[PDB]
């Protein structure tokens, strides 16, 4: 029996995640496991995961617009969405107002967005987009507050897991898997 | 039902972390999952949570003092520290007496004092604060000793949930919401 | 009751295991757990693991060849297969002609090949070999169309678990355990 | 009811860890949870654990001799013996004969010996000393030839969990913790 990202999710759900255009994404917690690693001179490093590359490249190659948007000021994450080529906006006082940005540069409206962060500064955008998203690791209070949970962590495929869906919405796996099929 | 820190909480908990004007924290094994990188030279990292720096951030926002306090004399604590904004002690021989002297920079009691740590040398001042707590992988010595033990690991937002009873109790929670909710 | 790999695995498989004379393995989330840490500078590191490491110089040192694939173009990767003693080919656009390429160099079928991979741009080769492997934590799209899954999880002895299996396929253990007895 | 290191554990195994007087450690997979962190240049980092230190240093504190031995010729494992004040040897083709050696060095019989390890190069040894011990994660060929077992994984505490056995059977905790409670 074949997996489907789409089995045991609401119709309501996958029928915004076909219409979704813009995807977005919080770094830290959710293509990260939250960790910041400290070197003995204070400079950072944080851990990505290649199954959510994967996934993020896959959205791009499916026309759908990427972008990393965090309010840290890193060039770990700018280095990131290059090596994937997605869009990154850095050191965002209100995600909001950068989302909202995003949609007037790509002619979309906010019912086309999708938005997956994990704590408190993701907030504003998690309330104003189509689709929000938050992975199992995300904090209470914004659990509480978005429907849609991944089955796995941030920094542990939940993007993957997202992006799975949304492109399983979009009819877009069959074509995916015979492009790899040799 | 709304998330509440403080459900499963006696009352005579709250009650501290409602009086609680200094936070105090260990570093390695409290805001770290333990573990320490060790590089062909010797050079250390450690890893910090973001969940953990937002809620540290929030208890020096609601006019909370923290401090961070290591025994090792690593500048990985002092540049997270300035990070987010926190007081910082480090090389301590006793725990017991750095928590001492800042109360008295402060003008407060022990009572008024939380401390958080996970091994032996945090026991000095765990045993003297008003609210000690422990994370969940803390060694079974400093965990008997300690009636708090958070549901998280340390390095896994064991001090955000820490921080959260805090705000909790102080009442802070409604207003932290509200500013980022759009 | 004495462990062996090969309990509990069917005949077809330990048959095809007795036959590998050549032994490819994706790097990222294979012999990794999928993570990418991130420098400051974007300068990237992984983490490999020591059981496998010593599987696979037991591959080697029992006259099985042994390569790396990998498509990104990183030195971790070489400097890795310098360590244990093995080929390794980076950069690779597609898997398939890979391996084709190093079953012309050592006279070989594509019958006589092992490849393990953990996602989509190891499909080509994992649907040309003679046996294909995923680990445990391998993409489902993967998973789905390899029947030889590993207990374990990529960068937690996933490809040991693999190494265990062919020597034991081939008589190889009994002789392993002697030498090192004492 | 206090925590006893030593309830639930065979009388034969407490007598003896009773009579310890040299404890040796395996590095990777035992004091590290297998992992080696390749960066873009080949340089290599492994993660030791803080509450393996702390078991570590008390071991030294309570007068037992404590070693590492390592086959790779790497300066982290040096660097970590210095910084907890314990003797290192370094690239050792047969880790029986080290043990051997400091046996002689230190005037001790191998039933006095103490050994932790995960995998093959540390076999010789497990087999040859009175006292050897596997962490969890421990490859089975190693697992079914030692009887102690940690719950812990290594990397995870389960060098800290032989370190409080030992400690427990030679009556040194209540001092531990009378000196580390002011």
């Amino acid at each position: 029996m074949p997996y489907s990202p789409l089995q045991d999710l609401p119709a309501d759900l996958i029928d915004r995640a076909a219409r979704v255009r813009l995807a977005c994404f919080d770094v830290d917690g959710t293509l990260t496991d939250g960790r910041l690693y400290y070197d003995h001179a204070g400079n950072e490093s944080k851990a990505f995961n290649v199954l959510d590359g994967q996934g993020l490249k896959q959205l791009e190659h499916a026309g759908i617009h990427v972008a990393l948007i965090t309010a840290r000021a890193s060039l770990s994450a700018e280095k990131r969405g290059q090596d994937l080529g997605l869009h990154v906006q850095i050191g965002v006082k209100n995600k909001r107002l950068a989302v909202l940005a995003l949609c007037q540069e790509h002619g979309l409206s906010l019912d086309q967005v999708l938005f997956m962060g994990d704590d408190l500064p993701d907030l504003p955008a998690l309330l104003a987009v189509g689709l929000p998203v938050a992975p199992a690791n995300a904090h209470p209070w914004i659990a509480e507050r978005v429907q849609w949970h991944t089955r796995a962590r941030g920094g542990e495929g939940a993007a993957r897991e997202v992006c799975d869906v949304v492109l399983a919405a979009q009819g877009q796996v069959d074509s995916i898997i015979a492009r790899f099929s040799a």
